[PDB]
């Protein structure tokens, strides 16, 4: 995680729970959120992101996306009341499949739950795969990316525009990768397919002229000494 300079760094967080992997304390989250405004961190949401990394609006300073993968629970009942007592925008990658289920052991949020924090005006949400999140670990990749596999791919991924269209009637401008990584292959399905981001897990500072791709920080007690360094800098 090495970051330098203005430009916009983006959050991917999971969970906001007390004893889970892969997740982070109420607490934690809200003392991180605090932190950045107050050394003077610039909190964007996802239509300025775009607007920022395409150029197409202009700049400046110190600039930082939140955004979460998956669509566990505690992002409504956990994060969402931190997020919006501060008024900080928010993406929310679901896997559009798993809304409303269990997921590896996780209540995921109810379709109910995801409207209403879209209805704040602060929740945006991108997909997550329709039901594609899936690790091989003989070929040791995802999925998804599997040989022979862009046709799934493809047809996965206009399930899960079609699904979230037909719940939240919009159309779905942003992607991110499970795992954090696609192929040329990938990244052209999403463009054709009509995506505007293609967030990945690329621990980066981003710049105008990025477009249409996102490297995200993914936040851990290791990484977040660098982001906060960043900004405090
Ligand atoms: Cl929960
Ligand atoms: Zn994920």
């Amino acid at each position: 995680t090495h970051l330098q300079g203005d430009g916009l760094v983006v959050l991917c967080y999971h969970r906001v729970l007390p004893s889970s992997r892969y997740a982070i304390s109420r607490r934690e989250f809200a003392q991180q959120l605090d932190y950045l405004r107050q050394v003077g961190v610039r909190f964007v949401t996802p239509q300025e992101a775009e607007d920022y990394l395409a150029g197409r609006i202009h700049l400046p300073g110190k600039l930082v996306l939140v955004t979460f993968d998956d669509g566990d629970l505690s992002v409504y009942r956990h994060a969402f009341p931190v997020l919006k007592k501060r008024k900080i925008p928010f993406l929310f990658f679901v896997i559009a499949g798993q809304v409303g289920r269990k997921w590896e052991g996780f209540s995921m949020c109810s379709w109910e739950q995801i409207k209403e924090m879209v209805a704040s005006g602060l929740c945006v949400v991108g997909l997550h795969t329709y039901d594609l999140h899936y690790w091989d670990s003989q070929a040791k990749k995802p999925v998804f990316l599997l040989p022979g596999r862009e046709r799934l791919f493809a047809e996965d991924t206009a399930r899960g525009t079609a699904c979230l269209k037909e719940h939240l009637g919009l159309k779905t401008r942003y992607f991110a990768y499970p795992y954090g990584f696609g192929t040329p292959t990938t990244d052209e399905i999403l463009r054709t397919q009509g995506f505007s981001l293609v967030f990945t897990l690329r621990a980066k500072v981003n710049r105008p002229g990025d477009a249409p791709f996102v490297g995200r920080v993914l936040v851990t007690p290791d990484s977040w000494p660098q982001v906060a360094a960043w900004a405090q800098a």
